[PDB]
């Protein structure tokens, strides 16, 4: 199984955290994780919300981003080019962004399931999502 | 002059549309434009909003996609392993978002100029934009 990694996805293994059986089973079991250049940048801006919260100090989140670098090393870095006409005929027919409707695209592209903590988002997929 | 074009500037040249003459000019004069893997869901992700509103059909919006692709081969697109670090850093300390902070961190990196058409993000950065 090719698993295609969301942003929330990544954000719940590069660093410790809580994942239910459900999506630690997939992760466990696939082939290869995948991802689109695309989650570095919301990766790395959700870690910026934090920080601007609050809830982590500066240091901390240089730190973290850090380790998403060296985390995205273990991943099948995709490109827009692959996948960004098909994302945008997905983003008009299931009503999607063109952000969201990327991962899908790549699943199908790769012959994969997407892990994605968005539960709206694994809704409108219930064939390519784990 | 070495130019960076983030979304909102690579939204007024792909298709035919209204510029200013300082648009045109960094443009006309650029050794050669520059961008973001990024730019392309960005504006694809803007095309999606614009056909969902209902000013644009739907083959009207995936041809202009079509265009898109065609004008990108013109674009030096350069990828967030780049750019992220500083993107971070530059997010963290302008309090810009990470997506923004990206086309900033491009132009230093290149040691160019952004155009953007965002003057909030203008006004941040005045040394690196047109
Ligand atoms: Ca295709
Ligand atoms: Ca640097
Ligand atoms: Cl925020
Ligand atoms: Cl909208
Ligand atoms: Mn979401
Ligand atoms: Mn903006």
């Amino acid at each position: 199984m090719e698993l295609v990694v969301d942003a929330s996805a990544i954000a719940a293994l590069y660093v410790p955290e809580e994942r239910s059986e459900q999506a630690e089973r997939a992760v466990s079991q696939a082939q290869e994780l995948h991802t689109l250049d695309l989650a570095a940048y919301e990766v790395a801006n959700d870690l910026w919300k934090h920080a601007r919260r609050g809830l982590l100090r500066e240091d901390e989140a240089s730190n973290m981003l850090e380790e998403l670098w060296e985390f995205f090393k273990a991943l099948k870095v995709h490109s827009y080019a692959e996948v960004l006409k098909d994302a945008f005929a997905l983003a008009l027919k299931h009503g999607v962004t063109v952000y969201d409707a990327a991962y899908v695209a790549l699943a199908e592209k790769i012959g994969g399931k997407l892990l994605t903590l968005d539960r709206q988002l694994a809704e409108k997929f219930p064939a390519l999502v784990t």
